[PDB]
């Protein structure tokens, strides 16, 4: 990682220790506090963050400029993304993009998905939350904090809704868990941001997957599109698309663009005669 001298870094505005937006010598930066009295712990999670993602460079992954150690407070500088955190984004921006744009955005998350799986890197919370957008609309995957609890757990939080079953029945996080992961957030763009099993409890929703319920289609949602998130919701790990086969379809799909014309039925919550 780069060490960066605080003298070239002015932080401006809170966006999130604290995060803040700011200024390196200049270019636009989000930057990430530690302050006084951390713990070991705390140091080695927080510099962890960084190393990890200063080993990766992919279009689809949050950049990091560099970090400041020597100086307290330490501080992790990464590209500034000017949407901010999809979710938000989305539900600020409800039915402003055509499906091709949203197409797009998921490829985009799926590529950078792809490379960390190859480089063996299992993210454990991919939700829409944890996604940045730029004035590009490029999608990049974001937080690689390395201290994740799932939530309601007995023994940050990860939510239950976006979790695979083997991921909370037996602790088996991997690269299929997370694209179950991402199977819900291609529901979260293809929804503008709807939050996923609605106000069904924790419990309720785990018991409506192990009785084979899935999300319904999305309203305006190419076939191609809810067939690929359906298979990611495969109860089965061995069932469900590799992130290759995800950017494959995805990749197939865009260059081919009518094939997003045919929709999936929408199974309407209320008619109106
Ligand atoms: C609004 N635009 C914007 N642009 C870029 C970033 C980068 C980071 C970030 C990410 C990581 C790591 F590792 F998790 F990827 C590390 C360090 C930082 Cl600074 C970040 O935390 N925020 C704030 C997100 C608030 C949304 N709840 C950003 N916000």
């Amino acid at each position: 990682t780069t060490e960066i001298h605080p003298s070239c870094v002015t932080r401006q505005k809170v966006i999130g220790g604290e995060v803040y937006k700011g200024m390196l010598k200049e270019v636009p930066v989000a930057i990430k506090t530690l302050k006084a009295g951390y713990t070991e712990k705390q140091r080695v999670d927080f510099l962890g963050e960084a190393g990890i993602m200063g080993q990766f460079s992919h279009h689809n992954i949050i950049r990091l400029e560099g970090v400041i150690s020597k100086y307290k407070p330490m501080m992790i500088i990464t590209e500034y993304m000017e949407n901010g955190a999809l979710d938000k984004f989305l539900r600020e921006k409800d039915g402003e993009f055509s499906v091709l744009q949203l197409v797009g955005m998921l490829r985009g998350i799926a590529a950078g998905m792809k490379y960390l799986a190859n480089m063996n890197y299992v993210h454990r919370d991919l939700a829409a939350r944890n996604i940045l957008v730029n004035s590009n609309l490029v999608c990049k995957v974001s937080d690689f904090g390395l201290s994740r609890v799932l939530e309601d757990d007995p023994e940050g939080k990860i939510p239950i809704r976006w979790t695979a079953p083997e991921a909370i029945s037996y602790r088996k996080f991997t690269s299929a868990s997370d694209v179950w992961s991402f199977g819900i957030v291609m529901w979260e763009v293809m929804t503008y941001g709807e939050r996923p099993y609605w106000e069904l409890s924790n419990h309720e929703v785990m018991k409506a997957i192990n009785d084979g319920f899935r999300l319904p289609t999305p309203m305006d949602c190419p076939s191609a599109i809810y067939q690929l998130m359906m298979q990611c919701w495969q109860q089965e790990r061995a069932r469900r698309p590799k992130f290759a086969d995800i950017v494959s379809i995805l990749d197939k799909l865009i260059r081919a663009p009518d094939s997003l014309k045919t929709l999936a039925d929408f199974d309407p919550r209320v008619s109106i005669r």
